Parts: structure tokens; C-alpha cells; sequence
């Protein structure tokens, strides 16, 4: 039901309004972009993490043990669930950027390459957002899914309703936010991005007595009947760029000894629509 383009990284400049067309015009819902990073680069970065020679990335690993099976471990603080002051977020974000820059060894640089893609798909300048007093946001977090683990169903636009987003809302236009991620390592089986046709609907959610009741309905609505879905398994160095702000989605259980490792985040238009911000 959902329409995705499947293109190679070298063809991106032939789609100079792809981000506009996904968010504003809504003519299609996502993109696989093949070979944004070389496989050598992906394996180099995977080894750094595995070895511990990771530019200090393991010093900002959040295991999320208090939460259950339905959640990845995350290198760097994800903005989702943070307090609106973002002090811990800004500290870990500064560490992430430096550590990630070192691991990629400018071959190519993660930030430069990801920004190159987003520029090519929009014709606009691209920036990592900056805090109230100049503090850097993080462009991405690295998500680690071990065997048996998954990422529970969720929708991206709920972020706008969180305290964490109070600063970003001053900078962002309130159109849909996209999700992006590149696998560093893929598992033997499972760990697929499942995108459903069930859409974000805060109007419906407020009619319930609380969000607890609304997500319980959404969960039973999605498993498994009244919603079409599509699954994706990008390879190492492929970007999956899609409207996760609008569409409910999840990552299926990882099967096998090899963990799923992705580097990713989100993007959206600036208030003025003359710029793209990306972050995690
Ligand atoms: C995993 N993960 C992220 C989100 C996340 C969730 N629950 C968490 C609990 C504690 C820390 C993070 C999360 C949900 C299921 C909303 C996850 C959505 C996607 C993330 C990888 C990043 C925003
Ligand atoms: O696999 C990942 O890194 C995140 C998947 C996801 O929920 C998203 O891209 O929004
Ligand atoms: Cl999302
Ligand atoms: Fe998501």
C-alpha cells in the first residue's frame, strides 16, 4: 500500500524535491538509497564499536535495562524521553559527534555524507540543530539490537507532544518529520523495518481517557487485522528514508548471533522552509 522508491546513492540529484514530495505533497512515503556508505566504511565502523576503539562511543551507551525486550540499546541520548532542559542530551551529543567523526575517518565523514544526501533530495541547506545557548544536538544515535530484541510500534509525530521537543518546536515547521537510518551491520534474519498504513491521529487520541488506552487500541488494531504493512531490510550502508512521523512502524525481532546495528535519526523542515534540520 505504501509507495517507496528504490534508488542508488549516485542517482539522488535526479530527485531534488523528494523530501518536499514526501512531507508536503505526500505523493510517496519513503526511499531506499543504496550504497550511501561503502561496505568497507560500514565494517570499519562496526569493528571500532566491537573492539572498543570507538572514539569514546561506549562511554555514552544507554543499555535501557529498566525497559524490556521491545527496545534497542542506544549510543548517545536519543532526544525522545529527555527532560526539556536537554543538558544530559547536549553533553552526550557533543561526545557522539566527535566519536562518530573519528570512527568514520572521513571516508566518507558521516555528517558530510548524510548532509550531502539530504541536500541532493531537497535543494536546501542542511544543518544539525543548535540549542538555546548554542549547544549542539546530535545528528544521529547508534541503535543496537541483540538476538530476541525488537523496537516496539510507534509513530514519530508523537515527539512534538513530548517535553523534550519544546526547543525544537521553536525551530521546526510542524509538518511531518521523516526518519532515516543506515545499517552498520545486519542480522542473519529478522530486524526488518515494518511500516504500517495506520496514521498518526492526535485528535482520536485525545478522545480517550489517557494515552495508555489509545496505544492499547493501536497495538490491538495493528496485531493483526485492520492495517496494511510493508517490510524492509536495507543492507549495510543503505539509507532507509521514510515518513515515520506519519506512519506507525516498528523493527521486528532480531534472529541469530549477529546483532543489528543502525545509525540514524530524523529530519524536518525549518520554520521558514528554507532549510532542513536533522537530529536524533
Ligand atoms: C529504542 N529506541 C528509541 C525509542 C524508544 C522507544 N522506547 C524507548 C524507551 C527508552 C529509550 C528509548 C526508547 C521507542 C519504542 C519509542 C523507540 C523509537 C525509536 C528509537 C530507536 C529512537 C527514538
Ligand atoms: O532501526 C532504527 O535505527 C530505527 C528504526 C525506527 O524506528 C525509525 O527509523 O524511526
Ligand atoms: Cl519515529
Ligand atoms: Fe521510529
Amino acid at each position: 500500500a505504501l509507495h517507496f522508491l528504490d534508488i542508488n546513492a549516485t542517482e539522488v540529484k535526479k530527485y531534488p524535491t523528494a523530501i518536499q514530495d514526501i512531507i508536503i505533497n505526500r505523493s510517496f512515503d519513503g526511499m531506499i538509497i543504496r550504497g550511501v556508505f561503502p561496505r568497507d566504511t560500514m565494517e570499519q565502523v562496526a569493528r571500532c564499536l566491537e573492539e572498543g576503539n570507538d572514539g569514546g562511543m561506549k562511554s555514552i551507551l544507554n543499555k535501557n535495562e529498566e525497559f524490556g525486550t521491545k527496545v534497542a540499546q542506544i549510543y548517545g541520548h536519543a532526544i525522545v524521553g529527555q527532560s526539556p532542559d536537554l543538558k544530559d542530551y547536549f553533553a552526550s551529543s557533543a561526545i557522539f559527534r566527535q566519536a562518530c567523526r573519528t570512527m568514520f575517518q572521513g571516508s566518507p565523514d558521516f555528517e558530510e555524507q548524510v548532509e550531502s544526501i539530504f541536500h541532493s533530495l531537497s535543494g536546501l541547506p542542511v544543518e544539525i540543530p543548535t540549542g538555546p545557548e548554542g549547544q549542539t544536538y546530535t545528528p544521529a544515535t547508534i541503535r543496537l539490537l541483540l538476538e530476541g530484541r525488537e523496537i516496539a510500534v510507534h509513530v514519530g509525530n508523537d515527539f512534538l507532544l513530548m517535553p523534550a521537543a519544546n526547543h525544537l518546536k521553536t525551530l521546526l515547521d510542524l509538518s511531518d518529520q521523516l526518519s532515516y537510518f543506515i545499517p552498520l551491520t545486519v542480522p542473519e534474519a529478522g530486524g526488518e523495518l515494518v511500516v504500517y498504513s495506520l496514521e498518526w491521529n492526535p485528535q482520536e487520541a485525545s478522545k480517550y481517557a489517557q494515552m495508555q488506552e489509545y496505544m492499547d487500541d493501536v497495538e490491538f488494531k495493528i496485531k493483526s487485522n485492520q492495517s496494511q504493512s510493508v517490510a524492509y531490510a536495507p543492507g549495510p550502508g543503505d539509507m532507509l528514508l521514510f515518513n515515520g512521523g506519519r506512519y506507525y512502524h516498528r523493527v521486528s525481532e532480531v534472529i541469530g548471533n549477529s546483532p543489528r546495528r543502525t545509525i540514524g535519526g530524523f529530519l524536518a523542515f525549518s520554520k521558514q522552509r528554507d532549510k532542513i534540520y536533522y537530529w536524533s
